[PDB]
């Protein structure tokens, strides 16, 4: 699982 | 699962 | 699992 | 922002 | 921001 | 910011 917030 | 918010 | 906030 | 995975 | 994985 | 993994 990948969760990314830039 | 990939969740991305830029 | 990867969680990233820049 | 809310991201939830159960 | 809330990120939750159960 | 809250990050929770149970
Ligand atoms: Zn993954
Ligand atoms: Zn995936
Ligand atoms: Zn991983
Ligand atoms: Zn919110
Ligand atoms: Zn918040
Ligand atoms: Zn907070």
């Amino acid at each position: 699982t990948i969760i990314t917030l830039e």
